[PDB]
This record gives structure tokens, C-alpha cells and sequence, in this order.
């Protein structure tokens, strides 16, 4: 936790280069991905290095949302998409069975935490599609808070993403950057605003997105979005990441060092450099030694085992009730 970089690793396990990075004091966290996973086991065994390697506290994040993104799956509880909770009957009550199942069982892995949810509006942003909760606010919001508080309740960190909302973009070759240029999004981030009222999200990820009518810079590179709005107008209290720079971010601004200083200056707390080891080298080498303390609220706050996890009728009903969804609709 303490440093403001997440990084990569190669494969299922750790190599001598990792071990030796990871002790670099700008590390906070190692973000894995479906390249990192081959089996529970495998798993437990490389987060154990992972954290052994560190010595201090280091977060371990994943894309686990369900659907679509879900990096962990063989041996796990599928997840459905978010946009399927909303189509039955009991949305609300499974939506919350669905965060609290996903969150338990990468807390039974010795995961941290998972960077969800989707809090982006409507599913024609073909990057989105069936990843959001719903069309409008009172569906995202309805089931998104439930996904929440089951994340909540086994005490995994929660990330809204993508603000100030990626529901409604297009990514062609009218600009460089994926875009927004409505005049108005203010419904996308009304729910941003309630959630962030409401108290349930200790992180937020911002969109690789220019709005036209509100900044020039994409959300994520952008001092407005993530200063002046999402500090000064709606009061966020908890931590900013980055996108991911080593696909994303301010490219106009350079290579990962440019792009890592604007996203700092920006607002952003922490900062993600994936898929090219000798870019975080860079970072890690130009920036100065840091610290970002007010972190160590994303280290999960319990621990357990999977056969303990199993042990749990609310595990047993989760798990087969997923699974039913997941069926009903796809
Ligand atoms: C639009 C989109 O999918 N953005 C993804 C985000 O969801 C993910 O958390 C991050 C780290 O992998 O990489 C991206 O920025």
C-alpha cells in the first residue's frame, strides 16, 4: 500500500526480477490479470510470494466484475454480467449475492480487492455493453449499491468505474482519444454523485474519455475531472487511480513518464503501468520516492480460507444462484 504504483508480473509465478522490484518503496500494489491465473492453488501460491517478496503491505487488485470480466474463472463461481441482475425477478437481493460472491472468493485467494463496479450508464459503448447495471440511474444505482454493500460486507475496497462515465462513448476515428460530446452529462454522473454521497466507494477509476464541452484532456490525465470536480464539486474523500498508461492515459503528454507526472499533477493517487516491465522501471526510476498512506484503507480488511468460505449456506446459495442467472440469460 504504501507506494502510488501498480504494476504486473509475467506468468503463474514469481521470477527473481519481480521479487527484486517489488521491494521498490514507489510499489503499492500488483494488479493480475487472466495470464497470472492458472489455478486456485497456483493462485494462493503466488499471492503468498507476492506479499512475502514485499515484506511490507502490498495491495493485489483484478478486473473480476463478472460477465465479460472476469479473470478468474476456472475453479471459481462464474459471475454474471452486471446488466443481468436487473432482468430477474429478485435483482436487487441477487446483485448483492453476486458482489458478495465475487468479493469472498478473491478474499479466500488472498486478493484484496477487485477494481468494481461498473457504475457507467446504458450498453451501446460497445467497450461497456452488458458490464453496466442497467440504462438509466435508478437501475444502476438500485443494483449497484447492492453489488456494493456485498462487497462491503466481507470487507473488500470498493472502485467506482469509469468516472465521470464511459455509458455513452465512442471510440472511432473522429478524434484520438475515445470521446463524449454531449452537451450534457450530468445523469452519467449523478450517479457518481450519489454514490459518492452515500459513502460506499473508497476508490474511483476515471474514464479514458475527452468530454469536448467540459475539458480538453481525457477524464483520467485531466485536472478538471479529477480536481476541480470530482475533490472541489462532489467532495470524493478516497483514493484516485489512473487508467491503465501503457494503453491509455494523456498519450499526447509522451511516453509512461509524461503520461505518470500528468496523471499525478492531475489527481490521481495512485497510478497502474501495465504489460511493459522496463516502462515501470522508467516511472519508478524518474519519480520521486513516494508514499500514499490514506492507501492502506484498500487492504482488505478480512481473511479466510475457500473451504471456510464453502462452509457458509449464504456461499452455497450465492454460488448456485449465479450460476442460474448466468443460464436464465445468456
Ligand atoms: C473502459 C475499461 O474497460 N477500462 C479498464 C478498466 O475497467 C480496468 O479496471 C483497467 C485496469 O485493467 O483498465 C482499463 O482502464
Amino acid at each position: 500500500s504504501l507506494g502510488p504504483l501498480w504494476l504486473d508480473v509475467a506468468g503463474y509465478e514469481l521470477s527473481a526480477e519481480d521479487r527484486e522490484i517489488l521491494q521498490h518503496p514507489t510499489v503499492g500494489g500488483v494488479i493480475l490479470f487472466g495470464r497470472n491465473y492458472h489455478d486456485n492453488q497456483q493462485l494462493l501460491a503466488l499471492n503468498k510470494a507476492i506479499r512475502q517478496a514485499a515484506k511490507r503491505p502490498i495491495l493485489i487488485g483484478v478486473d473480476q466484475e463478472g460477465g465479460r470480466v472476469q479473470r478468474f474463472r476456472e475453479g471459481f463461481s462464474r459471475i454474471p454480467p452486471a446488466q443481468y441482475y436487473a432482468r430477474a425477478e429478485n435483482g436487487v437481493e441477487l446483485a448483492e449475492q453476486g458482489g458478495w460472491l465475487m468479493a469472498a472468493e478473491l478474499i479466500a485467494h488472498d486478493v484484496d480487492l477487485s477494481f468494481a463496479p461498473v457504475l457507467d450508464m446504458g450498453f451501446a459503448c460497445k467497450a461497456i455493453g452488458n458490464r453496466a447495471f442497467g440504462e438509466d440511474v435508478q437501475t444502476v444505482l438500485k443494483h449497484s449499491s447492492a453489488f456494493l454493500r456485498g462487497m462491503k460486507a466481507v470487507g473488500m475496497a470498493t472502485t467506482g468505474k469509469h468516472f465521470p462515465g464511459h455509458g455513452a462513448v465512442i471510440a472511432d476515428s473522429h478524434l484520438e482519444t475515445p470521446y463524449d460530446e454531449r452537451e450534457t452529462i450530468a445523469q452519467d454522473m449523478a450517479i457518481f454523485r450519489a454514490q459518492i454521497e452515500a459513502g460506499v466507494l473508497d476508490a474511483m477509476m476515471p474514464a479514458h474519455v475527452v468530454y469536448p464541452h467540459y475539458d480538453a484532456q481525457p477524464a483520467s490525465g485531466s485536472s478538471y475531472w479529477l480536481k476541480q470536480v470530482l475533490r472541489e464539486e462532489l467532495g470524493f474523500k478516497g483514493i484516485v487511480f489512473s487508467d491503465d498508461l501503457s494503453m491509455e492515459g494523456a498519450a499526447v503528454m509522451g511516453g509512461p513518464v509524461e503520461r505518470s507526472h500528468q496523471a499525478l499533477v492531475a489527481g490521481c493517487d495512485m497510478i497502474l503501468i501495465c504489460n511493459k516491465r522496463e516502462a515501470a522501471v522508467e516511472v519508478l526510476d524518474n519519480l520521486p520516492i513516494m508514499e500514499v498512506p490514506q492507501a492502506e484503507a484498500l487492504l482488505k480488511k478480512q481473511q479466510f480460507s475457500y473451504s471456510e468460505l464453502k462452509r457458509l449456506e449464504r456461499w452455497q446459495q450465492a454460488s448456485a444462484n449465479m450460476q442460474r442467472l448466468i443460464e436464465q440469460f445468456s
